[PDB]
């Protein structure tokens, strides 16, 4: 079967609805799944927050270590870094790692708030000629990933394509980029996801989210030993508010798609 076949095949056994957009960028040649459906980002949509950051950065020298002070009524329900830090502070640098490398949701809404709130990380997505995205709310509401909901959502497509300009490409400026990349190579939350269906010894940044109606996602931008790099975004979500999470539908669409790289 063809790789368009094996991923409907893939969607068909899910019991859910499948959303891949890959980017080889050796040629640019793109391997589509529902591509330009939306669907709810959960934490994915914490790299558009961190990013905003790191691109005020370029014109604010002080402020990757500006302080920000962590109070006890800033937790929600999934912050393990900020509840360590709770009467003292955190640098604006060490919440970007929090809410990336460990998905800490006090740590993403310090961002968001610093920022002004989640229509400036819109304004910021727009800025990279991403037409799609859209933040509507902070954490941990933003995970509802109710179906049809268009709060906080995106298209696997516009995200593959922002993931690109993002870590590889034109939307910051290179120690920015570069911090990023760092960030997303670091992630501790991802083993299950994308990269179990890559070779051990890829290279791998990723951003997992998970929400309600089973909503597993995962974006990627991976670094084979001996080719070009390719940008990955595996979204799924299922009919049922309870629903799983199911990260293995991830790592078996990146196998899919990664066959042959
Ligand atoms: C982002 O996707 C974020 N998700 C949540 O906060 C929700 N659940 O996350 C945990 C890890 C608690 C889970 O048990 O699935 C969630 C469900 S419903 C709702 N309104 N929020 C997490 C923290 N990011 S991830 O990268 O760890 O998935």
């Amino acid at each position: 079967n063809s790789v368009q076949q094996q991923l409907e095949a893939l969607e068909k056994s899910s019991g859910g609805r499948l959303g891949v957009a890959l980017i080889n960028t050796a040629d640019n040649s793109q391997i589509l799944y529902r591509a330009d459906e939306r669907f709810a980002m959960c934490s994915t949509s914490k790299v558009m927050a961190a990013a905003a950051v790191l691109k005020q950065s370029e014109s604010d020298k002080h402020l990757l270590n500006q302080r920000v002070e962590i109070k006890k009524s800033d937790l929600v329900n999934y912050n393990p870094i900020a509840e360590k830090h709770v009467n003292g502070t955190m640098t604006l640098a060490e919440l970007g790692a929090a809410a990336l490398q460990y998905s800490d949701n006090t740590a993403m809404n310090k961002l968001i708030a610093h920022l002004g709130g989640p229509d400036k990380v819109t304004a910021f997505a727009r800025s990279l000629g991403d037409e799609t995205f859209r933040l509507d709310r902070t954490a941990p509401t933003l995970n509802t990933a109710i179906p049809g909901d268009p709060r906080d959502t995106t298209t696997p497509l516009a995200m593959a394509q922002t993931l690109k300009n993002l870590t590889l490409g034109k939307a910051l400026a290179e120690t920015q980029r570069a911090q990023l990349v760092t960030w997303l190579k670091g992630n501790t939350t991802g083993s299950a996801s994308i990269r179990a269906g890559l070779p051990k010894s890829w290279v791998v940044g990723d951003k997992t989210g998970s929400g309600d109606y089973g909503t597993t996602n995962d974006i990627a931008v991976i670094w084979p030993e001996n080719h070009a790099p390719l940008v990955l975004v595996t979204y799924f979500t299922q009919p049922e508010q309870k629903a799983e999470n199911r990260n293995d539908i991830l790592a078996a669409a990146a196998k899919i798609v990664t066959h042959g790289f």
